[PDB]
Formats: C-alpha cells, structure tokens, sequence
C-alpha cells in the first residue's frame, strides 16, 4: 504494498492570501505555482491552513480574509489533482494561532463541541464549506483539547463522519471518499490531555497526523534537536506527563508503561500511540518539520548541543537583535528563532560559517555556529532517510510535514520523501537504524504474546512468578498467594494466552 | 472524649463446654479475673468469637453447649454493674473461622452475596445481640476479597440501620448499640478493600486495626511484630497501597505510599488517615498481649532481622517445644506464640532470655543467647508511647487481642487505662525518638497551606502553587494554561489556609 501517504500542510496567512501574487516572494513566498505536475505527484494529500470556528460555532474563513482571493488559492491548489488522481486537497481547522488555550478563537472549539446540537451544526458547517470552496475532506487540529472537553471531541469526529460518508454516496464519490483527519501531539504534554481516549478519538479518523516535531525549542532550557528520531543519552531527559493521565491504571502499570525520565524522540511519540488498543498503526502518519529552531548563547564542546542558551522563548520575539546570521526571512518575519529549510539552505551556501554536524544516534542534521554561539536543529533529505524507513518498519500510514512552504524552491525535502517510499531506484535495504535509545515502555493495551505454566489455587508463589490464567500471564509482585491473578492487586498482567 | 480501651477476650468452644472459674489447667483466664476495678479500665469487651453457619445466620459454634455459653456471657455482661460506660460486643469470624482457608470461610462470603442474604444476615446480628445480651456487634472478616467488598458494605449498612432502630426501641440513646469491624493492620491485606475505606468506615463507630502480626515465622528474617516506628536495620517491605483500584496518578500514588516502607503500627494509621472520609476519631490502634517466638536466629543484634528455622505452618509441625520455660507451648502444643504473662512468668523465671529494647521502634524483646531464639512483644513500657501516639494523631483508642493473656494483675489493661485516664500520669515530656516515620500523603490529609487564588487566563510555569475550590495545587511541569481539576498538569497538595 500500500501506498504511503504524504500529506503536506501548506500554510499561507490571511495577508498572503488578500495579496495573493505568484511573482512577488517579497509578498507570497511560497506561491502554489511553485507546485508542478511533477511536484504534485509527490502529495497524496495537501491540508490548507487554517480555516477557523467562529462565535456562530461554524467552521468558517477568518473574516478579514477576502474571499474572492481565497478561492482563487484554493482552485490552484484543487487544479493540481489534474495531474494527480490520488491528491486530495484537504483543509486543516486550528492551527496553534487560533485555537491554543489562549487563542483568538478557543472559545468556540470548546463550545462547538458542548452538545449533539452544537456538534450538528458544527459538523454541517465544515462539510458545507468543503463543498463550497471544493475540498475533498477535513483535517482538525485543535491544540489541543482536555480532559473534560475529549468526549464532547469525539462526538464532533463522529458527527463528521457520518456527514462525510453521506456525502460521498450522495456525490457518487467512492473512488476518492471525502476524508477526515486531526493532527495529534507529538510530545506527552499536551498528548496527556486527551491519551487516555485515543482509541475512541482515531475511531473515525483515515489518518492522526503527529506532529512530532517542536520537541526542543528556546522555550526548554537546554538546546536538543526538535525532531530526533531515537534518543541520545547525552541529551535531556524530561518527566512522562502521560504518566498524570486519566488512565485508572496501577503504580507498575503506570511506570512499566511511561518510563520517565525519557527522552522527547519521534520514536517515543509513535510507540506511545502503538502501546494503546485500538490505535492502528496504519492510521498513524509522521509528521517532519520543513523549517528548523535557532538558539543563542550555547557553549561549544558538543556542537552546540545540549548546552545552555539565552534565547528568549516568548511570542511574539521582542528584541530587534536578529542573530541568526544570514537569515534574511527572519529579519522579514521579524524572528531569529525559526528559519525555512529554504532559508537554512541558503545559509550554508552563504559561507556564513556554519558547521553543518550530524547526531548519528538522533540521525538528524544541526547547525553549530562557533562565533556567535548559535545552534539550530532542524531536518533534511539525510534525516528523511531513517524517518521513512522507520515508517515503513514499523508500518505506519505515511508521513506528514508542516509545511510545503519551507522547501526549497526545488522543492527537495518533498522530493526526498516521494523518493524513500517510491522511487524504483533508491534502496535502503542496508540503511543502518544506528544505536540510539529505543522507547521501552510496555502497557496493558500492548501486552506480548506469552506462556506460562496455568495457575495452581494452594501454590505459593511471588517475586516474578508467572503463570496464565483466564487468557492473561500474570507475574507476582510481592507477598505469596491465596489469590487467583487478577482478585486483588498481587498479580500483574503482563502478557496474553495464546 | 475518653478514649476507647477494647479488649477483645477469646475463650475457645472447648473452654465454654468446659467453662470453670477454679482451675487455671481448664480456663487459664476465666471471667472472675476480671475484678470491679478492671471493669472500669475497659470501655469495651469484645467477646470472642461467634461465627457464620451454613444457614447463612450469626451463631454459635456447633459444638457450642448454649447453658454454658450463656452462663459466661451472662458474666460479662455483669461486670457493666461496675462500669456504666462498658459495653460486652461480640465479635464475628477471626483468623480460624474465617480466613480464606477457614474451616467456615464459605459462610461468610455467602452471607453478604444478595440482599436477602444481607438482610437475613444483619437480622441475625442484632437476634443475636438481643438474645444474649450484648452491647455491640464487631467484624472479623479476614478478610473479605476485593471483588465481595460492595456486599461487605451494603451488609454494614444494614447493620447499621437496624442497629439505630434498635436503640431507639430500646431507649439505649445513653449507651446505643454499636457495630465496629478489626481492619487489617498491614499493606498487603489492606490492599484488598483499601480503595473503598470511606465507605466501610462509614456505618462504623471505630474500626479496630490489627497492628500487630507484623512480624512472624513465616517471614523470612525475624522482626517486631507491632514497631510503633521504623528501624533502617530491619527489614522493609513493597507497599501494596500504590497497585490498589485508587485511580490516583503516578505522583498521587507515589506521594502517599511510599516503596518499599517499614511495617509499622505508625505506617498503618497514617495509611488509614490517608483517605478522605476516614475521621482520626474512628480509628483505634491495636496491641498485641502475646508475643511471637522465633529459633535458629543468629546473634550480633539481639536476635533483630536474622534468618531462622520457624516452621510457618497453620498447626506446629512436630512435639518439639524449643521454647525454653513455655509452659503454655507445651499446653497448647506450639513454641511460637506465648501470652504476656507467659513471657513475664519466662523472664523470672531465669530461664536464659535478656529482655532488651529497641529505641526506634519503641518495643521491646527476649533473645535467647544460649539456644538462639527471639521473641517479640509489648509491655506497659512500649505501650507509653503507643498511647501518647494515640492522643497526639487525635485516635478514638486502642484496643487489644486479647484480655485473657495479660497477667493475673493485670498490669496491662491497667498500664492502657493509666495512660489516657490518671490524674498523676504525665507524658508530655516522652519522647517519641527517631524512628522512620511513614513519609506518605494522601487526600485525607494534607497539610494546611496558602496560596493565592487561581485567576483564569494566566499562566502559570512549573512549581507554581494556587488555590482553587479549597485546596493548594501545584503545577507538575511549566507553561500551564488551564485550571486545577481541568488540567493534569496540577497536583492537589495542600488544603484551606
């Protein structure tokens, strides 16, 4: 085999779209002519960003958008599937402007959600709007949802589902069906608020894209890659927050589940979502970033790595010290911290004396700035390589990657990842995974095929023991005992009867 | 409030059949032991035990003559001629009738099943009461499984009703009937009904917790069977409490039970007031009037935390009575237990033991040096801070298995009563020592503490501590931007404030 999705985010603010040029980069950088057949080949899907929710509870444009120029950037992201029957151009709702806890727009995620009238009209505006504008599915990313507000998420999900499926028959669509996505947290923090309903939440989802990048950032005190894939020993280590999740599992299970400290990876993202039933690997799509985070004030030794730094962490960035050295766009966007990968491209090209270093645990790429102490991790075609095969090893539905704007004018990360999945003449058969830290934590919805000895009413057994009994192996924590695994809190399921 | 003395007394079917007031080879420790003035040093008598029978209802032992049975109660209940406060409960089960492997465990398990069991089962609770004559009824289930807890209580609180009604009935409001359960007094048993402490304690007056038998030949080192306190030396144990049906988060479960933690009578009450509707009132803290002997311990530490060579086996396995001067052991058929007054009786009797004392966990011991034996128990010198400890964690009292071990002077039921109640007693300058106390917080417990209000739309970094809805929370991680009960990433850790 099946085909791997690649789902390109393509991102282009109310600004841009108002003034919507395709030969002016001062004012559209990224211009959708910019994707050619060839190009759009590469895509089997593209998410628009950002449609919004507005106080009416209705998935709708920001108002300030004109709406003659909108669908006019809309109908040149649709005419590429003339050259790609298998793209599909999806429009994302969210994003992290509009709908963070304290976002311009919150409120009405939360409140859209609240009740099966709320959810109706909701669901009805977002399939009303696909078909007005002339998409072919939706695509939620609410950052991010919590606790009390998942059930009524869910619902939502539901409702669209249903709607989508109806307007597929109705509009005889079954060789492309409307589609319905969300993108999901990549680190545990935010990943708490909703992992204890995974299941139910990807239920009537094609994909959850995760968005496993944005791991390490000027807001954490140590500089770390933002999208390792494995972990390195040698970086920081945080607290499992999944672990606080409203889970109703025991202290072992807990522990054995979310080992903490751990380290933020791509890797600990996805085996997270595997550990719980119901969550298919085939339904998970990797997210990648096409832009890269900058640091300041890093100590040398480890190329920049792990090191403390002095980079302000608040939005927006409020000095106007623009130290990234040869970044043009961030003195543009008025930013130092995040760069383009078209930017960074042409930063190395700059002779502006960067290292270009390569962590072969995390396998991922990183600039080292001696000089001005400047650090930047970010990812590229080399990165891409361990990122697609681990996606093909461990049979996941794709990749994803925000966004389609950040590459080259080339267009070579998007070429890169076409390229692992299908290209006949790329074989990464003998691609070595390297030795990096694995995530290991192991949890009652991903229990390991084992065998042991059925259980014995009047043994004394304890401390490790393990025997089977009514479909599970249990093992021994503590005292003896006159308890049948599974009566009282002595026995720990930690594998499944054949 | 005064505080409660409950003896529970134990008197054998054999001993009831065979019931004499003169011949301590017959009945070591009749009811005429108990004079006027012991009469007033309790509070409580829990008779024992009464058991559960196939018909599903309270009664008697089978092998039980009733004109003797009757006789005996009828004893007990006329010492309350001596003391208008006591009452004479009776208790139900014990570790023979009805541990898992008792010979009537089935009875007990079958009983509180359905509500017509339950209903025919408190009503013979109460028939039982009234029809003998006692003041209360006491549950000895040990102990009721995870899975029959909800019957447990739904059968407690049908006891409880039809207790309130009897009172009312009988104009018993200046002494009404009571109804009390023995709770577990270590983790592992605990674990079994734990996570639903709030609602068994609930229709109770005062659950009665066993802190005693912490330490036994079955455990692999020997130890103090009731340490008021921790020793670092001794050994140390998993606690159970954390894999308990909570639903706690990792930080919840891991700030109130601690692993592995010290067995102690001090780790047992802090457990319990742990709990959210758990009052300190309700609890009563058991003492041991026995001790426990173990053999083939090493020297070095007075016999403390060394491996021996006890059988652990429910009958002692052999005619073997290693314990030197047990005469009871020899009566009785088993080395491994002795009464107080056994033990005082060993102890003048020059037989060879060293009485020693361990200053951490406030209790004392025999060591044997010559044959290598340890015994541990309790006296009125370990019972001082056990009943300091009682008024200062604001306890309902202590209670004790059982009266007919203590001595014919009865020193201590005398030294308990004497500790809360003399006028020329002062224990304000004892000190408690620094034994490890059990570090655990929970829900139930948590200490007072200040904060400013939570204010919607802030946020807040890491550490960071406010109050909401009555309760001090602090965040887990930073960057926080949603509130306390509505956001993982706060811990409730303190209370008003």
């Amino acid at each position: 085999s099946t085909r791997k999705a690649v789902i390109g985010y393509y991102f282009i603010p109310t600004n841009q779209i108002n003034n919507y040029t395709e030969t002016d980069t001062s004012v559209v950088p990224f211009p959708v002519s910019n994707i050619t057949p060839a190009k759009a080949k590469q895509l089997t899907h593209i998410n628009f960003s950002f449609l919004d929710i507005n106080s009416n509870l209705e998935c709708a444009w920001d108002p300030a958008t004109n709406d003659a120029k909108a669908r006019d950037v809309v109908n040149r992201l649709t005419a590429l599937k003339a050259h790609n029957p298998s793209l599909r151009i999806m429009f994302s709702i969210g994003g992290w402007y509009y709908s963070n806890d304290l976002g311009v727009s919150h409120a009405n995620y939360v409140n859209a959600v609240k009740t099966p009238a709320s959810r109706a009209k909701f669901a009805q505006s977002c399939v009303r709007i696909m078909k007005d504008y002339g998409f072919d599915g939706v695509d939620i990313n609410w950052e991010y949802p919590q606790a009390a507000e998942v059930d009524g998420f869910i619902a939502a999900l539901q409702e669209i589902r249903t709607l989508l499926n109806q307007q597929t028959i109705t509009d005889g669509r079954q060789a492309l069906p409307y589609q319905l996505t969300i993108a999901g947290a990549g680190g545990a923090f935010f990943l708490s608020r909703y992992y204890s309903k995974l299941a139910q939440i990807v239920a009537p989802l094609d994909y959850i894209n995760l968005m496993t990048y944005d791991l390490a950032g000027p807001w954490e005190k140590v500089t770390n890659h933002q999208a390792a894939l494995f972990g390195d020993a040698a970086g920081p280590t945080f607290y499992n927050a999944l672990r606080e999740a409203n889970l109703g599992w025991s202290w072992e299970e807990l522990t054995r589940a979310f080992p903490s400290p751990f380290s933020l990876t791509v890797d600990a993202a996805v085996q997270q979502h595997l550990m719980m039933e119901g969550v298919p690997s085939a339904k998970i799509v990797m997210g990648v970033p096409f832009y890269g985070r900058a640091f300041k004030g890093v100590s040398g030794g480890n190329g920049g790595q792990y090191s403390s730094h002095s980079t302000p962490g608040e939005d927006p960035y409020p000095s106007t010290d623009y130290w990234l050295v040869g970044c043009e766009e961030c003195v543009r966007d008025k930013d130092p911290r995040i760069a383009s990968y078209r930017q960074l491209e042409q930063m190395l090209q700059g002779n502006y004396g960067y290292q270009r270093l390569w962590n072969d645990k995390t396998k991922t790429p990183y600039l080292y700035h001696a000089q001005n102490g400047l650090f930047v991790t970010y990812d590229d075609a080399e990165s891409f390589k361990y990122k697609a095969k681990y996606i093909k090893q461990q049979q996941l539905g794709g990749v994803m990657f925000w966004h389609l704007g950040q590459d080259n004018r080339n267009g070579d990360l998007l070429a890169a990842l076409d390229r692992y999945f299908n290209a006949a003449d790329y074989d990464d058969s003998q691609l070595d995974m390297g030795t990096g830290l694995r995530y290991t934590g192991v949890g009652p919805g991903n229990l390991p095929i084992m065998t042991a000895p059925a259980y014995v009413p009047g043994t004394t057994y304890a401390q490790g023991a393990l025997v089977s009994y009514q479909g599970y192996v249990w093992q021994t924590k503590w005292g003896y005992i006159t308890s049948a695994p599974g009566s009282d809190s002595a026995w720990l399921k930690v594998g499944r009867v054949r």
